[PDB]
């Protein structure tokens, strides 16, 4: 707050809520882990004792602490619900959200309208952290532990991969959406059974994982409610048999909490006084806790055997017929009709309840795509236990990437249809006399050298490390969609294909067990290019695989597309994002710090990667040649730049004396003269004396996005 | 701006504006840096052709560039008011501020209502930076462009040291008000010919330097005006005689620009548009530069040589009488009744005008104390001409820490009073052998463990990383005024200091050439005693020196003096900050970072190094022992934690099944078990396994901050 001291007072954020600015590429520094230098999670991991932990786990289930009682003597639910949440704040459209980080440890997260009680959930497993020391991570955790209720309450998981590491900080890349009151959804719709959610959204409220449980906008109205559930699914990658196995085999277990009114529960955690040591929404309603929780405000138990699992759900939802009502807290769920008390009791092993559901459970009965479904799952219950494992396992898994950061004994010997799979390798590996020769003879194709790197980076830009998908290794590019994809000039893309692939033929051909892919021939020829321009001898390393076209959803990567990609000059921005704001959002995915991503603009741009062949930012007479020229001429001081027109994205520079027409620009270059903060990495390398760092900054900054998402390494 | 992308959207300081943040520990980190991590500024800064740049600044005063002409035809003028600016924001409060790092290029300095056209008159520079690269920093060129005008314009500088390095992003952990509009200062005032000015601001408007130009609020009253100048520039170290010679030897020079209503003035830097390139405040003016420019508003020139040195200020000011009048914009100025137009046009030869003044500049002749000795300097001009030198290298040199810092030709040998000065080493240093005994003497001494450590940590505890004053060299802890500072336990302390006096003597008889001072004595006395109850080798590093009272002005070191300090629980919250706050200041102050600060609290805490003896978050059964007990027992969750009074300061663990009493705390301890991001850094500390790793940090962190103000090595 602007209290009289370090840390207080009005900031930039304030004075200027519409400038760039720069924060998501100083995340997660080492200044702010506490681990040793050298600690790798991956190897603490491993030397883990496993099944010890598993054990503890399963002992955690029915160990009932006085201070947040187990309901019905087992917190799987609530630990499936905990694990669930962690997961399920994923969102395709960007890659970002899920567990894979932890964040829900940390604001916002933790502190959401859909998390209350999870905080007592995390610190149900606070023993359990302290004796695993740091060789479990909460983010693995969270996830294990809910894979361990469920094999706990009798069902059987489909597989388990660790690996997943810690954070240290709210991660500030995630745009939750614009709204300033909690639950609020104004922003995000532009309301009946017409509304479209905003991308790159994923949930129909601020603070709520998919959609309301009592219905859009609090109307109960489950053909309406069917809608956002499966647009919001759509959006976190699932379809319609897998958003009804994860809804059934999750509300399979446990209940909801509304045993009062909401006005009775205090602050959230962020809010929370002191004392409370990082615990929020005290309840003053009973005794807070136990029977008189208050979580959702809802009050629903779904089936006959909360802590064990089987067909109750889908049952109990297809043979009684349900009726509107109210939760002791006010909110609106559905009751059986003509039905006496089969459902038990929390606390009372006396006590019996009637059937209970939730708006979002009838409408998975009331929309056609998803009846037909359910009485699939009626009809097979085999089929069902295998849907909803293979779902969970998904949920769990889909924002950790590719396989080869898979980690653990439970890990899946079986190929997943979302994964992206690529082969691994199983042939004698070129050496650096083939990547020698190798280079030279794709050279020596006559293809444009510039080609040959736009081409290259195109194949790399694609990765996004919030998913930790695309990029170099299997070879996309080559295929569906990519292959037509505007930003990477499809005409072009082809020349250069068919000149890799001749290659490539020629060496597998020279018989022998070596053998050179088609990903790692097309990143070779932006090495040889790149060496040629520059005359620095630019690292390589070889090992990628060629993927086919099976394990290449079309659908899956249709959200990798950019709709603006600054470092080739494609698109423009929006009302709501300029340019340059969708090119900081760019370098953040591909993991790129504000240095890194400077010296990348300047050396394609000197090297012509612009998607159509404009000129845009090309402040180079030698064009094709590695030079500080952009550098040195955006910040030139003889040379002034007006608009060329009114949307304001392409601009003029001429000669200030003169007059005369120089050079021609984009938003995504004039930033970097403009941006105080840019401007002061733009003058590193426009000095006297920084080329020869600048040209090694670049080739440095070049590999690392060549090798972004070998985990193979 | 919460716009749909990475970046935008509602964020954590939206949702919790009360929340505690740690961002300013994790500032200035190498990845936003673009230099080679070998890079060291002090060795490129020594390998410069200092004379060549500076040759090289003096033809630049007389390079009139169209883009932005030179008045008079000579650029000094602008150049000191960029200097002075860059300079003029220090505060010896907090020791925040000054032109130690060159944040001027930033925001929101760089975009202050003070600092209009100086964004012109950097770009004159780059030229300049652009040749000599590396080798020069903003953070000294800023300063030494001011110099070389001065040497240019006839006046005869005292010394420029060098050694400033670069930074690369804004400061987040200064506090220059909480006001929501420019100019604004309704909060800093809690109306009146006589307010008090709210710690730590020295500066009476929001974006301004130190005082309004036109008078209070905007109102011409020059002894009121007169008040608030003795308040800013005393809370920016400087006295009434330091005061006059500022203001006159500055207003010296140059003249205010405001030729138009303001009116036509556009957009600051961070908020102009794109194409202007990182310069705002376009102007429309007339031709909006030359003889059109609008900065201030306020259209004075003071002497009948602008371009030249001399006594026309001071002659001016008391030759001729004034009456108020007003600006081509409003603005309230001065004007000379009866006289001829003597002061030249800046760009007509043939045209001279009134002379005119500023309600500040009356203020000097009009307030008895400044009238004194603005009339001192006029008997002696001579000792005029040597007050400004020295007051001028002072207000360059302020924040700039000991003379070990201090680099380049221009050094002055001479001692300055306001320097801090600590002996160099002139007898041989004490070797392991003498470490090793002196470590057993001081131990035998029978001074208890947790005295000497308390000592220790109060002298190095006492350096501010802002303004490099403070720490254990020199050992002022011993003088005045931290020899009564209540944090400090005068009590305690003067006991440690009378057997570490002792121990000292005996060292010194015979045993020759070789010494030990009591500085390295106070240290040492906390590596022993931190040995002994780790079982650790704690390092330790000699060659301190002890410092006199000649060189210890009591006024300065008044302002060290915490008003909180959670790493010995002493003090409490204001109503406007909270304990906690004032902790991460601290800790800011001290550059920990966060699980630095971590380490820090768990390990003084068992070592009982509380200022008064307290048992306050003293969580171990063990006490004087450094253990992890400290985390351990904080995050256990079979504690809960009452608060002790209606106050939130001090509160009361307590057994959740048993309700037993357990442990106090305040708000320094528990904030480490409620807020998410610290409680992660806890939780490393706290498990099964992290004991030793802990000890380790501890003992790092420990000898980190016993070399804090070590420049001298
Ligand atoms: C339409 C989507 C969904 C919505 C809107 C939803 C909403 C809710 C709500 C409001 C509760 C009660 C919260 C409380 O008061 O404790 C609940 C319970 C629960 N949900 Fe969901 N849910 C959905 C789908 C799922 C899925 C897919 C899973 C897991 C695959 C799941 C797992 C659980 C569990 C385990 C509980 C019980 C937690 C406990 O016993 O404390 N839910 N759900
Ligand atoms: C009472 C304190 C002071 C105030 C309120 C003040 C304010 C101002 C203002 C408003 C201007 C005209 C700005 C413009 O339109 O260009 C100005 C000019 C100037 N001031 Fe100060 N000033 C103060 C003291 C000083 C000091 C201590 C120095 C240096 C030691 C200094 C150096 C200058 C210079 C060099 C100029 C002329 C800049 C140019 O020619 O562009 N001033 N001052």
């Amino acid at each position: 707050r602007k209290s009289n001291v370090g840390g207080g007072g009005t900031r930039n954020h304030d004075w200027w809520p519409a400038q760039l600015r720069l924060n998501i590429l100083r995340q997660h520094t080492p200044v702010s882990n506490p681990l040793d230098k050298d600690f790798d999670y991956a190897a603490a991991f491993k030397s883990l004792d496993y099944e010890g932990l598993k054990k503890d786990l399963t002992k955690l289930m029915t160990d009932s602490q006085d201070w947040w009682p187990a309901d019905f003597g087992h917190y799987g639910g609530l630990f499936i619900r905990m694990a669930w949440h962690s997961a399920g704040t994923y969102r395709v459209t960007d890659g970002r959200g899920g567990g894979g980080e932890g964040q829900q440890r940390f604001a916002p997260l933790n502190s959401w309208p859909d998390n209350v009680s999870l905080d007592k959930a995390r610190r149900l497993l606070w023993p359990i952290k302290q004796k695993y020391g740091n060789k479990i991570s909460w983010s693995d955790l969270l996830l294990l532990t809910g894979n361990v209720a469920l094999e706990s309450m009798g069902f059987k998981t489909f597989g388990f991969a660790g690996g997943r590491p810690d954070t240290w900080e709210a991660d500030e890349s995630v745009y939750w959406g614009a709204e300033t009151t909690w639950l609020g959804n104004e922003d995000r719709y532009s309301d009946i059974h017409n509304r479209d959610l905003q991308s790159p959204l994923a949930s129909s409220h601020m603070g709520l994982i998919y959609v309301n449980p009592e219905g859009p906008d609090g109307i109960p109205d489950p053909v309406a409610s069917a809608k956002d559930i499966r647009v919001t699914f759509g959006r976190m990658a699932m379809n319609d048999e897998e958003t009804v196995a994860l809804i059934a085999g999750g509300h399979s277990f446990g209940k909801t909490h509304g045993a009062g009114p909401t006005h009775h529960v205090g602050k959230e955690p962020e809010a929370a006084p002191i004392e409370h040591q990082g615990l929020g929404w005290a309840n003053s309603f009973g005794q807070g806790k136990g029977p008189d929780t208050i979580t959702s405000g809802l009050e629903v138990t779904w089936t006959p055997t909360p802590t064990k699992w089987g067909m109750g759900y889908l049952e109990y939802l297809y043979k009684f017929d349900w009726e509107p009502t109210k939760s002791p807290a006010g909110a609106n769920q559905w009751v059986a009709k003509n039905a006496e008390p089969t459902i038990p009791d929390a606390y009372d092993p006396n006590k019996k309840k009637l059937p209970t559901m939730l708006t979002t459970d009838i409408a998975l009965r009331m929309d056609p795509a998803y009846d037909k479904i359910c009485r699939d799952y009626l009809a097979n219950p085999d089929k069902f236990a295998d849907a909803f494992a293979r779902a969970w396992f998904k949920l769990l898994h889909r924002d950790m990437g590719p396989r080869t950061r898979w980690i653990g004994p439970e890990v899946p010997s079986e190929i997943l249809p979302w994964e992206d799979y690529i082969p691994p390798v199983d042939y004698q590996i070129i050496d650096d006399n083939d990547i020698a020769a190798l280079k030279k003879e794709i050279l020596a194709t006559g293809v444009a050298p510039k080609k040959l790197i736009f081409v290259a980076w195109s194949s790399a830009s694609s990765f996004r490390g919030s998913d930790k998908r695309g990029g170099a290794n299997g070879a996309r590019i080559r295929l569906a969609p990519q292959n037509e994809w505007k930003v990477n000039d499809p005409s072009t893309l082809r020349e250069v294909l068919a000149a890799l692939e001749s290659v490539q033929q020629k060496f597998n051909d020279s018989s022998s067990g070596k053998k050179v892919s088609l990903a790692d021939l097309i990143v070779l020829g932006g090495v040889a290019a790149l060496e040629q321009a520059s005359g620095l001898v630019v690292p390589f390393t070889p090992g990628r695989n060629d993927a086919t076209q099976e394990h290449t959803d079309v659908h899956s990567f249709t959200h990798l597309e950019p709709h603006a990609d600054g470092f080739r000059s494609y698109g423009k921005g929006t009302k709501r994002v300029r340019t340059e704001q969708f090119l900081i959002d760019r370098a953040s995915l591909l993991t790129l710090s504000a240095p890194e991503l400077t010296a990348l603009i300047g050396g394609l741009r000197v090297l012509e990667a612009n998607y159509d062949g404009s000129s845009y930012g090309v402040l180079t007479k030698t064009p094709g040649k590695l030079t500080n020229d952009y550098f040195v001429n955006l910040l030139d001081t003889n040379t002034a730049w007006k608009a060329a027109d009114n949307e304001g994205e392409v601009f003029i520079g001429y000669d200030r004396k003169t007059h005369d027409k120089k050079w021609t620009a984009t938003r995504a270059d004039l930033i970097f003269g403009a941006h105080a903060e840019l401007r002061a990495l733009a003058e590193v390398y426009a000095a006297v004396d920084g080329e020869e760092k600048f040209k090694r900054d670049f080739v440095a900054a070049w590999h690392k996005v060549m090798n972004l998402d070998r985990f193979d390494l």
